[PDB]
C-alpha cells in the first residue's frame, strides 16, 4: 500500500490537488535520471506544463487543464508527438496534411493519439474537473 | 469520482489485478487513436509486454514485472529509449558507450531514466509486488 500511496500522491500533485512527492534516493543525481520531484509546472497562455529535464529539452512532459479549458490550435511542424491521457478526458480535433476534413476524437485515461508531422491539432478538456495529459515528442 | 474509478481500473489491469477497462467511444476506430482497450499483454522471456498500435510498431508500451523479477541485459542498439515508472519501484543498471563503470539507479513512480543509443541496461523489480514501467522508444 506504500506504493499505492506513492502513486496517489503523484497523481494528486499532477492534478494540482496535493503537495510535491517526497524524495527517496540519491539516484535523482544520476545524469540519465529525471525524477518526478524534478517536475515544476509553469503556465504558458493559460495551460500548465511540466517537462522532465531530458538531454533534448521539451521531449517528455505533462499538460494540466482547468475544467473545460481549451488549448488553441498548434501544428506538429517539426516533431510528431503522442498525447497520452493520464487523468480525466479530452476532446482532440486534428487536421492532417493533405486532408481537408477534420477528425474529432475523445480520449479517456490510458488512451493515446498520434499527431503526425504537419498535423494541426486542438485540445479541449472534456470534463468539469482538472484533466492531465502526457506529451511525448519525437 | 467517475474519472478516479476509470484511472483505478486502468492501473489494476496494468498490474494484472483487474479486468480490461470498458469501452467508451467510437474514437478508438480513428486512424491516429490507440485506446487503452487496444492493449494486450504478451509474455516474452518471462516479462509481460503490451504496446499501443502506433504507426511505427513497438514505440510505446508497458512492461509488467512479477515480484523481484529481473529483465536480462539489453542494448539500445538502434533506438534511445525512456523508461517511466507507472507503478512500484525498479533498480536499473546502465553502462554507457565509452564508459567502463556501471551506474545503478533506483526509480519510483513518475521517475524516468533515459537510455542513450549504445547503452547496455538491466532492470529488476525492486519490490515484492507487481511493478509496471512505460517504455518510450525514439
Amino acid at each position: 500500500d506504500e506504493q499505492e500511496e506513492a502513486s496517489t500522491k503523484l497523481m494528486q500533485w499532477l492534478r494540482g490537488v496535493g503537495d510535491a512527492p517526497p524524495s527517496a534516493s540519491m539516484s535523482d543525481e544520476n545524469a540519465s535520471v529525471s525524477s518526478a520531484n524534478e517536475l515544476i509546472f509553469y503556465q504558458v497562455d493559460g495551460i500548465d506544463y511540466a517537462f522532465y529535464n531530458t538531454k533534448e529539452k521539451a521531449m517528455l512532459g505533462y499538460m494540466r487543464f482547468k475544467p473545460y479549458q481549451k488549448r488553441s490550435m498548434k501544428q506538429a511542424k517539426v516533431h510528431p508527438l503522442k498525447l497520452l491521457v493520464q487523468f480525466g478526458e479530452f476532446n482532440v480535433e486534428t487536421l492532417a496534411v493533405g486532408e481537408e476534413k477534420e477528425v474529432h476524437s475523445v480520449l479517456r485515461v490510458g488512451d493515446m493519439i498520434e499527431i503526425d508531422r504537419g498535423t494541426r491539432y486542438s485540445i479541449q478538456n472534456a470534463i468539469d474537473k482538472v484533466s492531465v495529459l502526457m506529451c511525448i515528442r519525437s
